[PDB]
C-alpha cells in the first residue's frame, strides 16, 4: 500500500555540491516597418531555457510579468504558450502558475509568440532623393529605443543598391561601412550602441542608366543586432524552489539570470558523476563571479 512517483524526466538522488540553476531568455524579435514609421508586421517568438543543477525531487515556480501584473495596481501579453511536460498545466490553467520539477541539466522550459507591447529595440529612417538620372542621394538614420545604460551589440545594416549603380562613395561616423557590389548593399557595421541614440549614415550612389522607363522593386533594408533584454517585455520576477526531503529552497539557491534578445526579420522599407555529485557541463564573455 505504497505508491512510488516515477518522474520519467528525473532520476533520484541527483547530488550537487553547490544548489543553482540558470535562466536564458532567448528572444527573436521581427519587423517590417514603412518608410514613415507604421509598424505593419511584428512579433516576438521566445523561449525559457533553464539549467537545472539542483539536488534531489526540487519543486520549482517560475514567475514572469505576465497578466499576474493586470492584479497589482511593463509586461509581456503571451498570445501562444507551449510548456515542458514538466510543467503541471492544471495549475497553469487555474492560477496561471508554471510549476514544475525540472529534469537535470539544460531543458525549455517554454516556448511563446508575442505581438503587442513589443520593445522595437531599432528604428530605421531612410531618404532616397534623386538628383539627376546620374545621382542618388541616400541618409539613413537609426534611433536606438531602450534603457541608456543598455548597449546593443553586433549591429549591421543592409542598405540595399540599384542594379544600375557604377560606384559609391558612403560616409558614417559611427562604425565602419563598405559597399559591396557583389551583394548590392552597402553594408554598415556596429560594434555597440546605447539606448536612446542616434547614428547616420550617408550615400551618394552614381548612376549608370543604360535601361529607361522601368524602376523595379528592390529589397528592404534589413538590420542585425544583439540586445541584452527581451523585446516582448518579459522580466523573470523569481524562480521559487523547496525541495522538501533535503529541505531546501530558493533562499538557499544561486540563480543565474541572462536575456539574449536577437534581431530576426526586422525588416524596413525605403551529466556525470564522480563521488555521487553530478558534475556541471563547463567562447562566451568572461566575467568574474565569487560563485562561479
Amino acid at each position: 500500500p505504497g505508491i512510488h512517483m516515477q518522474i520519467g524526466w528525473r532520476r533520484e538522488g541527483i547530488k550537487y555540491r553547490r544548489n543553482e540553476l540558470f535562466l536564458d531568455v532567448l528572444e527573436s524579435v521581427n519587423l517590417l516597418m514603412s518608410p514613415q514609421g507604421q509598424v505593419l508586421s511584428a512579433h516576438v517568438s521566445g523561449r525559457v531555457v533553464m539549467k537545472s543543477y539542483l539536488s534531489g525531487m526540487p519543486e520549482c515556480k517560475f514567475g514572469m510579468n505576465d497578466k499576474i501584473v493586470i492584479e497589482k495596481q511593463q509586461s509581456i501579453a503571451i498570445d501562444d504558450c507551449t510548456f515542458h511536460q514538466c510543467v503541471r498545466l492544471s495549475k497553469f490553467d487555474s492560477e496561471r502558475s508554471i510549476s514544475f520539477i525540472p529534469p537535470d541539466g539544460e531543458f525549455e522550459l517554454m516556448r511563446y509568440r508575442t505581438t503587442k507591447d513589443i520593445i522595437l529595440p531599432f528604428r530605421v529612417i531612410p531618404l532616397v532623393r534623386e538628383v539627376g538620372r546620374t545621382k542618388l542621394e541616400v541618409k539613413v538614420v537609426i534611433k536606438s529605443n531602450f534603457k541608456p545604460s543598455l548597449l546593443a551589440q553586433k549591429i549591421e545594416v543592409r542598405i540595399p543598391t540599384p542594379l544600375n549603380t557604377s560606384g559609391v562613395q558612403v560616409i558614417c561616423m559611427k562604425g565602419k561601412a563598405k559597399y559591396k557590389a557583389s551583394e548590392n548593399a552597402i553594408v554598415w557595421k556596429i560594434k555597440r550602441m546605447a539606448g536612446m541614440k542616434e547614428s547616420q549614415i550617408s550615400a551618394e550612389i552614381e548612376l549608370l542608366p543604360t535601361n529607361d522607363k522601368k524602376k523595379w522593386a528592390r529589397p528592404p533594408i534589413s538590420m542585425n543586432f544583439e540586445v541584452p533584454f527581451a523585446p516582448s517585455g518579459l522580466k523573470v520576477r523569481y524562480l521559487k524552489v523547496f525541495e522538501p526531503k533535503l529541505n531546501y529552497s530558493d533562499h538557499d539557491v544561486i540563480k543565474w539570470v541572462r536575456y539574449i534578445g536577437r534581431s530576426g526579420i526586422y525588416e524596413t522599407r525605403c551529466d556525470v558523476d564522480e563521488e555521487g555529485y553530478s558534475i556541471k557541463p563547463e567562447n562566451d564573455t568572461k566575467e568574474n563571479h565569487f560563485y562561479s
